[PDB]
Parts: structure tokens; sequence; C-alpha cells
């Protein structure tokens, strides 16, 4: 169950950035094998220029491109473990998802700082501060606390009360609450849908890496304004 959620969410997150470079991926376990869109993804999110990609379709050129991507990530303090270019190139879903998570964590979550609290813990505190006024919400983690959709709706309502009629939302309509939040974020906040409502409501403990990935988009979207 963790793999399905991470595949959907990580793919959508990558696409939310790749669109700025005029491209997209579809199958995360295949579309980064030659390293080209992986290098592009890193340039988009970092605002920096990576080395030029290799010229050639041979397997060793793909390995070289993936190594350029991995070396860049490592230069940002990321300690790559077990992740090898050969595996990314030949195909390994688990390793690929692990690599993309390290990227999401380093570039979208690690530098978040709220009240002397950083990264994951800081993002959580931010969510707690924003949803404090809502009695039917209780953010205590990045999994079960988000299952009924009220926390996400509240997070949006706190910044944009004009976008959601919070009083109409009921805890017994989790799918509806989640979709309402997903739709509003997509249409008005330019945050692509990254979570599947059914998976969130039916999985006892939803994947927190996927939820953190999606929620981090709201932090950055609201941090600007």
């Amino acid at each position: 169950a963790w793999e399905k959620q991470q595949r959907k969410t990580f793919t959508a997150w990558c696409n939310s950035h790749l669109r700025k470079a005029g491209t997209q991926i579809e199958n995360i376990e295949e579309d980064f094998r030659n390293g080209l869109k992986l290098m592009l993804l890193l340039e988009v999110i970092s605002g920096e220029r990576l080395p030029r990609p290799d010229k050639g379709k041979m397997r060793f050129h793909k390995i070289a491109n993936v190594n350029k991507a991995l070396d860049f990530i490592a230069s940002k303090g990321v300690k790559l473990v077990s992740i090898g270019a050969e595996e990314i190139v030949d195909g390994n879903l688990k390793m690929t998802l692990g690599m993309i998570w390290t990227i999401i964590l380093r570039f979208a979550i690690q530098d978040i700082s709220v009240e002397e609290t950083s990264a994951k813990e800081g993002l959580l505190l931010w969510c707690q501060r924003k949803t404090a006024p809502y009695r039917n919400v209780n953010v205590q983690n990045f999994h079960t606390s988000w299952k009924d959709g009220l926390a996400l709706c509240a997070l949006i309502h706190r910044h944009r009360p004009d976008l959601i009629d919070y009083a109409k939302l009921r805890k017994d309509d989790p799918i509806g609450n989640l979709n309402t939040a997903f739709e509003v974020a997509e249409k008005y906040l330019d945050i692509p849908k990254m979570l599947d409502a059914e998976d969130i409501v039916n999985t006892p403990k939803p994947d927190e890496k996927a939820i953190m990935t999606y929620v981090s988009c709201f932090y950055h979207a609201f941090a600007g304004a």
C-alpha cells in the first residue's frame, strides 16, 4: 500500500515542477532511467544549472546522467545510501521512490523553519498553528490526522475563507471533504492533485511521506502570499 501512494504522489509532485520546463513523466519507474528528466527536475527545483547531459542512448550514458543527478544531490548535504545509478537506470521502483523522497525532503521540506522547529517537525507545527481554531480538527501527525479531510480543508480555510464553506463540512463525509480540498487547491492554488481520496480514507495509516509531500505544497503556496 505504501508503494501505490508514493508512486502516485511522488509522480504528481515531480510533474508539478517539470511542467515549468515544458515536460512531464507518466511512469516514475521508467521515465527517469535515462537521467534526463531527473537532471531537469533538479534544475527546476534548485534554480541552479547542473552539468550538461551526455550525448548518446547507450546504457553507460544513462548511468553518467543519473550520476550527475546523484552527485548534485550529494553536494547538497544529502547522504545517499544504497542508491546506485545502475539500479536507477536498469529499473528499481523502490530505489527510485527512495531517491525521489530524498529530493522532496531536501528541497521542499528540510529548510522549513517555524518557531525554532525545522523540517518535518516544523511543517507539522505550522499545520497545527493554522488549524488550531478548528475544533473538529486535531493535527498530531502526517497520517491518521488527515484521513477525514477536515485538516486540509481547515488549512485552506485559514488562509482563504472565501474558498471553502467550512461550516458545511461533516466528519462523516471524508471522501467529499478530501475532494473538496483537492479541487480547490488545484483550481485556485495551482497545487496539482497528488493524493487519492479512496486510499487516504481506507488505509488504516496513510503514507506520511506522500502526505508530507502534498502538504509541503500548501506551505510554499501560502508562504509566498
